């Protein structure tokens, strides 16, 4: 699974 | 799984 | 599972 | 499961 952050980590 | 938090993170 | 990475992260 | 970061994320 991939997650992105730009902080909160986005992605399920 | 979602990753919660933004340092400690929590994931189930 | 471990969270890889330092922006994109990945976990399997 | 808890993960810690100072970024690399540490924890299983």
């Amino acid at each position: 699974a991939w997650f992105h952050s730009h902080a909160f980590i986005h992605g399920h």
